[PDB]
């Protein structure tokens, strides 16, 4: 098993890393092209380890071996491999704290969009530690979404770079107004355990409209 | 060991590859048109903000005083009129979208047709999503189909600049003009890369 | 008396006005477009015929046999096609609509741009209330807004009917070629006075 | 007050009255531009009085003193002067049998629209005792009605010209399905109590789609 | 012989038809020219070169001659089976097109 599907997986896998590089040249020249600097989805990424986390708030928060002299600053998005896993709240010298998607913190939220043939924003506010799923908020009512959709971060905050993925749509439901959908959502990165991640400098510049 | 490790990164390839792909397109859509408008001395913008309490109204851009992006100028899109510039700020600007709630926020247009007509628009329906081209000469006679552009009567915006098209026409109360409901042609929901008009020469 | 004598026939008289009104407009319309198809050998009917059942397949008109309708001739009105004559009569026949649900119902379509580009119009949803244009070149490159007419290949519809405008565009799963999506331009919910091309000459 | 409110109106009702000429002699004259005869809404009238009427079956049917010799056919449309009131059923030599709208005949019906900025079609099928109201079924769901548009007849169904008035929207509402609207309407025509009536002969080619 | 190896065709004709190339058979010895519109009607001999949407190659180079032309099981397009006109079983000297502008 342990060479049964990964050899048609870490094979497939390169299969869209070179895809994507590809992409994500001509992306480049286009950018380079027009006059486009700091779209969007650009970042400088620091990586970082949890040195700290209590079980009385384990969902809530992790403290991480980076700070302010290492260039974390509040409000940068924090990340890992398979997925979005939070935001530096504070920062000391050398360290700082961040909350998690998982939080019970209800005005905890996040900027994002549902991939689709046609996109859709929303706000993800909102952790069920049952149902183990996020709340995506606020989706047009008219727009159809299946369960498998990717979401990732849109941007549109002001402060978290575009594209980070966040989940999985699970679950679909409209609300008792009938103005507009939610979205349950499946996070993609596994926050029971966190060890290695990454802090996300956003190279757009900042937002004001939030 | 490596099960996790090229296993979990996967969800995100897929995503990067589906945004890429998108933003490729509309990047070569905007390549295209570019000597197309070169003489209204184009300025690339990206939005950088939204808030969906105000999503229709306004978005944010990362251009503004420094490059030259003065309140007033035409936005636009590949596809379309998007909007004008309004408060600006040192690196970046607010932007007014036509389908802005805002009863002050006009635009001066013109239906092209054998007879070319003139009327304002204002007004943008969340419901049957048209903007309201209001003034057109009462006994003139539009078709579903014709394009209106804007027309630069006020100086603000240059004239030609695509805005949609004609889809109901309808006469008001009075009996005096005819109102027409126009189909954007630029797409307001899912704004990205933008490009603003800092000469209408 | 006379209290009721010309008070009842009240709504009878705003309701011929309203009919009237629509009735004149849309003849206008068809009197314009007139030398504008002459060529075509143009037969102007009046639907006469619909069945709730079947209200987005067929229609029929109060023309036939002895008025030089045939099967398979181009059936339209001002603002686009509407469909294609089907089973005729002595003095009346029936039209296959474009938006019909019979899945072998098809037209030869052009998009019109730079390039042109052939596909099969074939499909329409209830839904997005839009025509399948199958079949169109994987690699060129379309925009929402294009005009879509008949290409004529085939010999049944004359070439240059308006069919109407591309809405979306994909890519299908074998990556050969592309499907626009169409908004088509004939409203064909309300039929009334529809005319039938006799001769794609 | 009979002649406080009919100086107002039999003054505005030739109002109406000389705007239908007008657009009913444009109208024309475009139909003899382009090649058009025998419109959907052309008809030949026949005057007729009701000759017989049962209490036992009121509301269901009545006969009319014009029959076969005096052109009367099974399935023309009955009409006075306010409004539509049904359709011959049986003819006999001099004398006819004509079905009501207000009938208890579950099978009968007429193709109908209701006049709006934007026109909508549908089937009246249906005669409330009580609520004194006509129902209007198959409606488009997503179209928007409102208490007070006029319905007339379509045409459509093959037997009737175009354009009879029918009655009043006065009630609307979805159907369990979730498919489409039904409104109820307000006959226009009083059939409570008929008399002098008006058969119409439909110059337009009669329709087998049915 | 690798199924994904693709090249976009356009036929020189009264009305310009667009294809892709997709496909050799070493019996037949004939290129596979997929997707031309269903009710185009094409002529043996009729020359195809590249059409050049894609951007990588340029436009305008000869590829082959219209052999035998085909309706596809779907009724939707055409196949036609080309002649490439350079012989490529004994290559020397050979061109790289460095600028298609």
């Amino acid at each position: 098993t342990e060479n049964q599907h990964l050899k048609e997986r870490l094979e497939e896998l390169a299969q869209l890393e070179s895809e994507v590089a590809d992409l994500k040249k001509e992306n480049k020249d286009l950018k380079e092209s027009l006059d486009i600097t700091d779209s969007i989805r650009d970042y400088d990424p620091l990586n970082a380890s949890v040195i700290s986390r209590n079980p009385t708030n384990w969902n809530d928060q992790v403290e991480i071996d980076k700070g302010s002299s290492d260039g974390v600053k509040p409000d940068m998005a924090v990340t890992t491999p398979s997925g979005l896993i939070g935001k530096v709240t504070t920062t000391g010298a050398k360290s700082a704290t961040v909350e998690l998607l998982t939080s019970s913190d209800v005005k905890n939220r996040v900027s994002a969009k549902v991939q689709g043939k046609e996109n859709a924003f929303g706000i993800i506010n909102g952790y069920d530690s049952d149902t183990k799923l996020l709340e995506l908020k606020q989706l047009p009512y008219d727009m159809k979404f299946k369960k498998g959709q990717k979401v990732v971060t849109s941007g549109l905050g002001g402060k978290f770079p575009a594209g980070i993925f966040i989940g999985t749509i699970e679950k679909v439901e409209t609300d008792k107004m009938g103005l507009s959908q939610t979205a349950f959502i499946k996070p993609g990165a596994d926050m029971y355990d966190l060890n290695h991640v990454t802090v996300l400098k956003r190279s757009a510049e900042a937002g004001t409209t939030d």
